[PDB]
This record gives C-alpha cells, structure tokens and sequence, in this order.
C-alpha cells in the first residue's frame, strides 16, 4: 500500500473497488487481500482546503459510496475473508456514517444513497441479527441518525424517520408500522426513539440547537413525524406554559413602566423613601423591576455558557437572547448609576424600558399569523433596512456637509442642526427655506432640491419596491423559521420544566411488532398518525 | 405591533421628560403618533436633561415605525 | 453615445474632479464663487462613495438598481 | 425591481470583473504574482514530440452519474 | 457577444489521438465522482492585445450578451 501521507493506506483493493472492476476485486480477495485496510491519507479525508474524497477509509464503505452493490455483497459474503460490517475508521464512522456523509440532498444522490443504505441495513440484519448498526456512535458521539440531523441531510432523515420494510424477519428494522387499515383509511405508527428524548442527541435537540450553518435546518422540521410531534407537544403541554410566561412578562413590563413613570424629579439619587402609600408601591415596583432585570441577565449568561457561540454565531443568530440580555444590561447600569448618585440612571433606564416593550414581540411566536409577521420584520430589518439606511446615511451626510459648508454665521451653521433639518424632509417636515444666512441662493436651493429628489422621491419608493420584492420571496422561509422558533420554545420549556414532570413524554409505550430477533416483544413509544388514501385499494 | 412600539417609546420619552408641558402619557402618545401622519415636530420640548437620549429615542421610533413598519405594511398589502 | 450610456461611475468621478478644479481656479481668481463649486464637488464626492458598494453582492445590486431607476423611472417621472 | 433581479446579478459580477482588471493593469508595484494558475503541462504531446505548458487553471468537479 | 461559441470553445475537450492538443479543457485525475479539470486560459488572463477578459469587460455596451458571457464557468471561477 501507499506510505506517503497524502495517499496513506491506499492499496490494490481500493483501486479495484474504486475502478468498478469486479474481477480484480474477486482475485485480490481470493489472494488474501485485507478487507479491513484503512486508507487514511490526506486525500481520503474531509480536508476542505485540499482536494480529496472522504468515504470512511474502508473498502466496504468505498463500495457502498460508489453505488456498487455487488461488491458490497461480495465483501460481506466472500469465502476467503468476509468484511466486518461494524468496522469503524479513525473518526469512528461506520459505513452508515459514511453514507450519511456522502449524501448531499440531490435527487439522484439521495435515491442511490438511500437504496444502498437500505441494502446494507438488510444485509447487516441477516448476517448479524443481534447487531444494531445504527446504534453505533462515532468519536463525535453521533449515531448516523444524529449525524444526518446535524449535517442537514434532509433526504436521509426523510428516508429513515418513515422507514418501512415489507418482508419477514426485517419488520423489526422498520420505524414506520401500519397497525390497522380499514378502507382508504389506515393508522400508521412512527417510532420516535431518540427523536423525543434520549441520553444526548435527540433529533429535535440536534436540529433546534444547530449552528445556523446547517443547510436545511429550516426545512428538516417539515418531515411529517417531527412536525406532528411538535404540534402535539405544543397543544398538550407547552401552549399553556408559554401563555403564562407571556402574561408574567406583561406584568413585569407594566410594573417597570409604572415605576419609571412615577420616578421623582429631585436631584441626586438615591431618594429618601417617604412614609406614604404611593412611594411604598413605587419602591416596590422598582425592586421588582431590578429583580426581573437580574433574572434576564443570568438567563442570558446561562444561554451563552450552554451554547458557547463562537463570536459569529453570537451575532448572526439568536437575536432574541442578545436583545433581552442587552435590556438587562441597561437595567443593571441604571442600578449602578442610581446608587452612584448620578442622575444619568434615568438615561439608561428609559433605554431598557424602550427595549423591553419592543421585546414583547418575542412572544408573537406561538401565534401563527403574528409570529410570521415578527419573522418578516426581523428579516426586513436585517436586509432591507440595513442596506437602505447605509445608503441614505451616505446621502444625508454628503448633502449636510455641502449645505453647512455653504451656510455661514447663521443659526444652523453647524453639522448637527443641518443634519437634523435635512432629515426632517424624510418625515415630511422639511422647511425648504429654513435659512437665508448665505450667499448664492440658487446653489442652496439646487442642493436641497437634489437632496429631496434623490432621497424622498427616489430612495423611499425604491425601498418600498424592494420590500415588496422581498416579501414575495420569504413566505415559505418565514413559515419554516416560525416553526423552528416554536420548536426551540418547546424544547426549552420541556428541558426546564421546574417540576420533575414526566408527562411531557408523549405517544404511549405501545408495542409495535412484538417480534424482535429474539422471542422478546418490542415497546417503542410510537406516535399514531391516521391517513386516508383513495388509491391502491 | 405598531401600538406596542408606540406605547413603548411613548413610555420611554414621557419618563425622560420631567415637569414639562407634556409630561403625560396622553400628550406624548399623540405627539409620537403625529410622526406617522408626517407631522412629527421632533423638537417639541426641551424640558429634560440628556438631549442625546431624547433625540436617539425619537430617531429609533421613527426608523422602526415610520420607515420600516409602514413600508412593510405597504409591501404586505401588495402581496395580499 | 457609449460615452454616456455606460461608464456612469467614471463620468461622475470626472465631474467631481472638474468641480474641484473649477473651485481652485475661482479660488485663485479672487472670486467668492469658489464656494459654489466646492460644495458641489464635496456633495458629489460623498455620493460617489456608493461606487464602492460594488464588490459586495448585497449592496452592489442595490446601487445597480439605483442607476437603472435614475436612467428610466426617475427621468420619466420627472419629465 | 421585479424585472431587473437577474440582470442586476450579472451586472454585479461584470463590473466587479472591471475592478479586477483595472487593479491588475495599474498594479503600482511591478508585481508578477498577479499572473496566477501556475505553468502546468496539459498534454505533454504536441503534434511533434514536444510537451506543452499552457498555464492551466484547476477546477474540481463532482458528479453522481457517468461513473 | 456570441456567447454560444465561447461556451463551446472555453471548455473544448477532444478525446482522440493527434487531437488532444486542440483541447482547452483537460481531465487530470478522476477518483470516484470527483475529478479535476484543467482549463487552458491562453489569451483569457493575458496576451498581447485581445485578452478575452479585456474584450468582454471593455465591451461597447451594445454587445448582446456582455452581461452573460462572464457566467461561463472558467471565467467566473477565474475572476473569483
Ligand atoms: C447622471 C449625471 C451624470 C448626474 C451627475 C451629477 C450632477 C448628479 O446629478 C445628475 C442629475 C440629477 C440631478 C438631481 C437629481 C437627480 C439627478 O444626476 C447625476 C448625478 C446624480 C447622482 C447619482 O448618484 C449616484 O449615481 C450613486 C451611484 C450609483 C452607481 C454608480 O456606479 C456610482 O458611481 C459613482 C454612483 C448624485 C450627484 O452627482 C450628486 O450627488 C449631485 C450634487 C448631483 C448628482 O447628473
Ligand atoms: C432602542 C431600541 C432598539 C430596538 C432594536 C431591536 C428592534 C427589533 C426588535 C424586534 C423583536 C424581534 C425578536 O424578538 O427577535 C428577532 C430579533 O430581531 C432582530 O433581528 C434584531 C436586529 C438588531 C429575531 O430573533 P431570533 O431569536 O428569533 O433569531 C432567530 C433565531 O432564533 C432563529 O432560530 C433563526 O435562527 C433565525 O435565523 C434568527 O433570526
């Protein structure tokens, strides 16, 4: 075999398999070729910065990834040296992990990778009934299902989660089972082991806490069993708790608002508590407001520690947590200034108050139309308002500088006032004759008319047109993102749960088949879905 | 959504104002509302400290409601 | 005609430079009109910052659409 | 705007190419590293016995059919 | 602006003796589904006068497909 680090471990058998030459594969196996030889050179790894082809480093995984079923069957079922179907590479990946890796959610790729996946699963069952390949974890601790969920390989999940195998002695491999079928109507059962809950890598957890770089993190939840499961979890357990939380937050903001509104106007905090009812309630509301701010502060820190965003995931995603945390930061700064005998504690407080009210929109999730509306607002702010505001600020600043240069020894005669006065045009309040302290009236009026045409006429209507184009395209994206926000809310609720409640675990310990490879019966927590079809009678 | 934004910024601004002509949720609410109809004064008072905070709040309100939310409403009505 | 229908950006940069030079000539010509040219150049300069939005996929498309709008829709509407 | 999306993408790429060409043509430093892609041998078999080095540019591609 | 002809030329590959040298696209290695092609690039990047990039980029704006021609695979990747 090769000894260089670039092609390390490549041997003749890899070549014969790779070239799709059955005869040489047979001859090499006959001559005692090692079917476990690991091709672990740099060329046979992921290695994004260099060319290569990762296939799990083993001959069996190679034949599998290359859509050579005959070679797979031979490698497992040859006379001279059968292959170890459970074999793992340096990463710990089995064949199935490799099949997940090579998937890219394209049609032909998904078709053949799914077919090969099914075939290898059947062969694994028939050769080794006690062996459970899918349960095997790599060095990352991921089962092939968990790997597929994390990597965004939607097609593989679309196969696995509703996998149904119609033959004797392979029924127990199915994850979808049909209990009864009367007429066009039949009741299916989806397994959902390690979807709802498990030790570490529940599929819902893996999707929801994805790193924002997974391609299809929005699309994956559309696969029927997950979507129905989330809807059931919502309706049964989480809707009420979420509404209660929203109510509590409304109470919090009302208390904060009342406490801030009735602040005293004297100088130099802290202020002596007067022995009267109004002030006792005031200081009470102040204390509760500060307490809630601290609560959100520590929730934000807990989020940061639990997820550990890497300084880009900290900003490109998870905006809600950042906004709530920033509000709490402003509250704490308000406290520090208050007890430091600085009147600037007002300045912080209002900012927190303002953000608090806007953060109320966080609870629009859980309501179908309103959460979508909130998501579209988020996307609009991130794309269209950012681009527009940059360009508009360029225009505003350029013309402000020109005009304030033209103005000399007037009331305005300064960048701040001129910028404000030009900005008044955008809100339909520009005076257009706001000063005469200049020479060259024609130049001044030309500048203002140019600014007005470029900003008020052209740019704003352009912004409207672009927003109209944007909403035309982000409808289904908005639907997926709202469903995802609902999902993460559900998972947080069930994970916190504050009561040691087990009722969150749904779907009932039902028996699917009753016939394992041994005589034992299998209870698999299946979730029931009824469906009607007027074809295939 | 607009009423949440309006109320929130009205509360912030009226808190910031002290012993002024407005100094009251109703007048401030109307005054911020006037921006939506293209009549926002934007300098309707000086009875505060921290001018920068005041103007920053008004600018944020204008951008969020007048610039973003209304044009978003137009776009959504176009889709509908 | 190719002098105008394309190379919009080069024309604008050139005009900025022209206004700067005219401002200089009027400055040393002992004329106070140099202010009038100068500010135009200044205004033009800041606007031409949008030239550099190109090389960004998101902003450059926006700037391109500004150019197309000015040529077609704004001109028709203003007439 | 509904009718000039794709036109806009092509214009974006186009004038970015303009920027590239002006940069390499001006270059202000007599730099030869701008001439990229390496002097590779394509065939090595011209009509005569000589070998041809033609400054090729590498592009790696992946296809799931025509094995 | 004859974009079709460029689409033919810039990725021209001829598999026979005494005609491979005419090819501008050559296949170096192909392991499984992956393979590395080599595009010739003579008179694209640079030449005496009429480098293809110079001709396209400095087109007269009346060339039909001046927006489209740079979508041709080797040119777009080279520019990137
Ligand atoms: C089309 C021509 C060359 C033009 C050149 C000048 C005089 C200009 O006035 C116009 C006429 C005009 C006047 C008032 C309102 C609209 C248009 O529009 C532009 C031109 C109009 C603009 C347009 O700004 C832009 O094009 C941004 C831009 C987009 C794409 C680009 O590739 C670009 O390269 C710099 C710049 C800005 C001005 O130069 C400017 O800032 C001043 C003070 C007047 C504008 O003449
Ligand atoms: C002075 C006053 C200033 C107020 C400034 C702020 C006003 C807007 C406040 C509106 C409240 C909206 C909200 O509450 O949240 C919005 C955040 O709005 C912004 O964009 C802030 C722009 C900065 C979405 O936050 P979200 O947590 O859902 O992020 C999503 C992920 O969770 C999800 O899983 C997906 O990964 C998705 O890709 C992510 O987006």
């Amino acid at each position: 075999s090769y000894t260089d680090s670039y092609y390390k471990g490549q041997t003749a058998l890899h070549i014969a398999i790779e070239r799709r030459n059955m005869t040489l594969v047979t001859l090499l196996v006959e001559n005692g070729a090692d079917v476990q030889a690991a091709a672990n050179g740099d060329f046979f790894k992921k290695t994004k910065g260099r060319p290569g082809f990762y296939f799990g480093e083993l001959p069996l995984s190679l034949a599998a990834c290359t859509n050579q079923l005959a070679i797979v069957k031979f490698l497992l079922q040859n006379s001279w040296q059968p292959a170890d179907i459970s074999a793992r590479d340096s990463v710990g990946n089995t064949v199935l992990h490799a099949l997940v890796e090579v998937a890219d959610n394209t049609v032909d790729n998904t078709k053949f990778v799914t077919s090969m996946y099914n075939e290898i699963l059947i062969l694994g069952a028939k050769l080794h009934p006690t062996l459970k390949l899918e349960e095997i974890t790599n060095r990352k601790g991921l089962t092939p299902l968990a790997l597929a969920a994390s990597s965004g390989k939607i097609g593989v999940l679309a196969y696995i989660l509703q996998r149904e195998i119609h033959e004797p002695e392979c029924r127990h491999l199915s994850r979808k089972f049909t209990e009864w079928a009367y007429g066009p109507v039949h009741s299916s059962l989806y397994d959902l082991s390690c979807i709802d809950t498990c030790e570490k890598n529940s599929v819902l957890e893996v999707i929801a806490y994805s790193s924002s770089e997974t391609p299809n993190r929005h699309d994956m939840l559309l696969v029927e069993p997950l979507n129905r499961l989330l809807q059931d979890k919502w309706d049964r357990f989480v809707k009420r708790i979420f509404y209660f939380n929203f109510f509590v937050y409304c109470l919090y903001m009302i208390i904060f608002t009342a406490a801030a509104y009735y602040r005293p106007v004297e100088g130099l905090p802290p202020y002596k508590l007067k022995n009267t009812v109004g002030d006792y309630f005031r200081v009470t509301g102040e204390i509760l407001s500060v307490s809630g701010g601290v609560y959100f502060f520590f929730r934000g820190i807990q989020y940061f520690l639990q997820r550990r965003p890497s300084l880009k995931s900290l900003f490109v995603d998870s905006y809600s947590e950042i906004l709530f945390f920033v509000q709490s930061l402003f509250m704490l700064v308000s406290v520090v200034l208050y007890f430091s005998q600085r009147k600037e504690y007002v300045a912080s407080m209002v900012f927190s108050l303002a953000m608090g009210w806007t953060n109320m929109l966080y609870y629009t999730r859980g309501f179908q139309q309103m959460g979508i509306y909130a998501v579209m607002i988020e996307k609009m702010i991130l794309r269209d308002l950012c681009r527009f505001m940059f360009v508009y600020l360029v225009f505003l600043f350029g013309f402000s500088t020109a005009v304030v240069t033209l103005i000399e020894d007037g009331k305005y005669n300064s960048l701040y006032s001129t910028c404000l006065e030009l900005f008044k045009f955008t809100i339909g309040m520009g005076d257009l004759e706001f000063t005469e302290n200049y020479d060259f009236k024609a130049v001044f009026i030309i500048l203002l008319l140019a600014y007005v045409i470029l900003t008020y006429i052209l740019l704003l209507n352009m912004l409207i047109a672009l927003m109209g184009e944007t909403v035309n395209k982000i409808a289904q994206e908005s639907k997926n993102i709202w469903k995802l926000q609902r999902a993460i809310t559900i998972l947080d609720t069930e994970k916190s749960f504050l009561k040691c409640m087990r009722k969150a675990f749904r779907s009932g310990k039902l028996l699917q088949v009753g016939f394992t490879p041994d005589g034992k019966d299998d209870y698999r927590w299946c979730f029931r879905v009824d469906e009607v079809n007027w074809t295939t009678w």
